[PDB]
């Protein structure tokens, strides 16, 4: 949890509007900055949060804008772009908002304002929000390549910004389609060095809950054997959402609704097979964005998630004029809002019917149940790993590539306070405990993992974090290192201007 | 937790039958019992599981034994007495089992084999088990006085073993009445010195869920303005009930069901004003046997309970050939069972329709939420304050006499490993901190908080455990003093025979 209040409001510098460079500024480092670490942390975010007069609403709608951090022998440069979609390139052709974002409709066509993640395929790199047009982008450079429309190659009608990524680049993602959830399969870069995306398909379906209102789904799970899927009570309403948009001056968060009576529905999928499992995996509601990690041990799936308490969608809370308020007024706003909790629930394999009414999950160091009743539900209670009074363990990252899929005890996250990013966390999920860093009037990022060449252990490494500090006599923000073992501090890189809140990335080695 | 292994199988001491003793022991006391500590430790448990050849085959169906610790000026005696019910008195004149017992069918009428708990009355002190029969006891001899018919003066077909006591020696009970819940109001003794029992009146009623199945209830909550009640999904079939139970040959645990759809339902009630409050409260199904307190915050009750998450009874896994198992099959055996855990529920007592969809759990220092629905349901999700693997921490107590209904701090509890009681646990229910003692082969009972007299302290005082210690080179028992800041050891009290499984009890100061 957070120790710290906010009252000089510094947090408004997280979404206030900032210029490109044309070139990259040198970061005054102090501390020692790993001689091991050589690459590119890669982030993306909001930077532009209006056109002139007219302004942005949501968190969501601000233009995309490609962050990087290098690191090369001690030294760290900073360089940032915004990316040229047809919403930034429309928007500065003609001095106003053109493309509808998430929560902004635009007065007298789908948004590609891929303003939240970047990720490899092949030997590209692809900024994304979570519709059906990615961005290609240039990794060095951060100039805008194209943009690729998804529907041209698989039927979806949009993919999440949170595609798993194996360890020979094969890339699985998960999309709605208009009336089933599909998962996309983007095959690694063969011989033949065509682009993986003309090689893609739909591997396995998982079916709806309601045929006319599909789910809001933001992240999935995968094994080596397995794909989950959590069904979430907050829905698209598709009646809505197709209708004439200009006619009634509909935006993409007015599609939003919740369905009070049925919970969650979590679903699992065979991949090596591509066949949809039909267990019946029913608990009580909760919002989810992001699965933290899945794995498998003997007979059972354990996935670990960051939940929100309740049906209504957390998004509601992300208006930037609610965020922009002032310290008390934030804190009150989220009053009501779900409460965060970081989540551990055991799915079984096995399902005997002469075990109808008992607990299934006969492992020996977990409190996760799952019951088997007579129409054939399994209603699964959680294991709590985390819990703090609106205190979230967000954006959760772990060693990735050693430990994604499976069996694993370490998690970062950016820990909300009130939905404000104060601090930084480590979870150990086996044990519960917890390490936090955290200074005053200091708003972090999603902390990134990167392993020590030579690691024997887990949390072998460091992560990595973009810290906006608006204290006069600091400067406006730097980029933050901590050990991955306690969370000490090991550098920082400060820049000489603001930076915008950040969502996702990844470090690219070189 | 527990942090050890039982190979040794030392636990079947706890079911194991004893003799009573005509007059007191001297305790062989180590360490020194504090000079404050004037009274006596009376408790209730099981004491002989077998009439002749006849065979009890439930953990509820040995033969009451009341127990006595006394403590004066820094010495100890114990003593213990069967007591003279009439199950025990006609078993012991016809040298067979007489009366059906909870999970032991007579072959050739309702048991009042008093077994669970003792609490005061006016001047008097009543053994109870959870019919509507209590009996009457000498807390200096040990002596049964009489036999007490509860139907006799108020409308219940049972009571609980855990009636709440006002500090002006108010008692209130909750019992099923045959279609509610009754609340029973005891007054204190009046200057017209007749006994209290006979001015018992009903002052409220709970609904039932299902007019032909109530649930089993086992506590209730009480704070100075409210009574909280939860309805389990463990029901009792009153079909199979009230059926003739000699012709099918049946006992009390034959009659239990599981509803699988339910959950829990909560239920308040105003106490002064001695009125259901008609607020629908549900959340997801578990057993309920303690709750540990209740209180109130601005517009909101506070309930902690020890919980058990499924709709399983929990007892049917105490039979005495499971609990009498090698250790290996122990554990084998709880492995499909509930899992224990410590939850805090909050309800809100303000429900604005205006809120529908929302969290309206606005207090700061919690993550329980509770969710209006459009029905008008209020769908509820705790904050776990407890969570280990097959480790209860269960027969909960606190600063009863200062705290009870009140704001609180500090539980202490008995801590069961897949159902052995191997530990003493203490829990800061606003920390989640815990402290425990325990050591090998040692088998405690529930911790019993006795306040220095002169505490303003919550967790000033001694808790007061009988102890299991079998296996040569130790006496079979001894009572064990602890301090209650720490849990560390203060003095023990040895005796040279052994003491079967007790439940509940009381400090009687003197
Ligand atoms: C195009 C599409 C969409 C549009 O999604 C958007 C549109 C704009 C902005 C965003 C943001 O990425 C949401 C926050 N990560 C998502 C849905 C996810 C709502 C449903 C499936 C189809
Ligand atoms: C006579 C009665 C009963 C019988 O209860 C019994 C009978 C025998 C033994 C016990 C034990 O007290 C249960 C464990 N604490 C309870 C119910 C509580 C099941 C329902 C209400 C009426
Ligand atoms: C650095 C962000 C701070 C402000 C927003 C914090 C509230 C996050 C709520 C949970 C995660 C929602 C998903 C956001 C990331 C994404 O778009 O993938
Ligand atoms: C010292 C007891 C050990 C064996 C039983 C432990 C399992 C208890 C399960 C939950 C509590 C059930 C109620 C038992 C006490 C009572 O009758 O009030
Ligand atoms: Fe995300
Ligand atoms: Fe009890």
């Amino acid at each position: 949890s957070s120790q710290v209040e906010h009252p000089a409001g510094g947090y408004k510098k997280l979404f206030e509007t900032v210029e490109e460079l044309s070139s990259p500024l040198t970061a005054h480092v102090t501390g020692r900055i790993p001689l091991w670490l050589t690459g590119s942390l890669l982030r993306c975010g909001p930077g532009l949060f209006e056109v002139g007069s007219e302004p942005f609403y949501h968190l969501f709608d601000g233009q995309a804008l490609l962050h990087k951090f290098d690191f090369k022998e001690g030294h760290v440069t900073y360089h940032r772009r915004f990316i040229r979609t047809d919403a930034y390139v429309r928007a500065m052709t003609e001095k106003r908002i053109v493309i509808t974002e998430f929560g902004t409709c635009a007065f007298p066509e789908v948004t590609d304002n891929a303003l939240v993640n970047i990720y490899p395929v092949g030997e590209d790199y692809y900024a994304c929000t979570e519709t059906n047009f990615i961005t290609k982008v240039n990794p060095e450079t951060l100039e805008t390549i194209k943009q690729v429309d998804l529907c041209n190659y698989v039927s979806v009608n949009g993919a999440t910004a949170h595609p798993h990524i194996e360890n020979d680049g094969t890339v699985y993602n998960i999309g709605n389609c208009f009336i089933a959830y599909n998962i996309v399969k983007i095959p690694p870069l063969q011989a033949d060095k065509e682009d993986p995306i003309s090689k893609s398909e739909i591997v396995v379906q998982f079916p709806c809950s309601d045929r006319f209102k599909p789910s809001y789904v933001h992240s999935f799970g995968l094994t080596p054997n397995y794909i989950v899927f959590v069904e979430t009570p907050v829905k698209i309403n598709l009646f809505k959402f197709l209708s004439s948009w200009s006619l009634w001056g509909a935006n993409y968060m007015d599609c939003f609704e919740s369905n009070e009576t049925m919970g969650v529905w979590l679903h699992i999928a065979d991949k090596k097979r591509k066949k949809y499992i039909n267990n019946k995996y029913r608990t009580s509601p909760f919002n989810l964005f992001h699965h933290i990690n899945t794995y498998e041990d003997h007979e059972f799936l354990i996935v670990d998630l960051c939940c929100w308490k309740g049906f209504e969608f957390v998004y509601n809370y992300l208006y930037l004029a609610n965020l922009r308020e002032n310290w008390e007024e934030v804190k009150k706003n989220a009053r009501k809002a779900p409460q965060p909790e970081v989540r551990r629930y055991v799915l079984p394999l096995n399902i005997d019917k002469a075990d109808t009414g008992k607990n299934l999950v006969t492992l020996p160091n977990t409190t996760a149940t799952a019951i088997l009743c007579s129409d054939e539900t399994i209603w699964l209670e959680p294991e709590v790993l985390f819990s703090g009074p609106r205190q979230a363990f967000e954006f959760p990252q772990i060693n990735y590539q050693k430990y994604g899929g499976k069996p694993y005890t370490y998690a970062y996250g950016l820990g909300l306070n009130h939905f404000v990013p104060d601090r930084l966390c480590k979870l150990n999920v086996k044990t519960k405990e917890t390490w936090v860093w955290q200074e005053p009037d200091s708003y972090p990022s999603e902390p990134i993992f990167v392993s020590h060449p030579d690691a024997l252990e887990e949390d072998d490494g460091v992560v990595l974090s973009v810290v906006v500090s608006p204290g006069a006599g600091q400067k406006p923000a730097y980029l933050l290192i901590l050990n991955a073992k306690d969370l000490s501090e090991v550098a920082r890189a400060e820049v000489e201007i603001n930076i915008p809140v950040t969502f996702h990335g990844l470090f690219k080695k070189s």
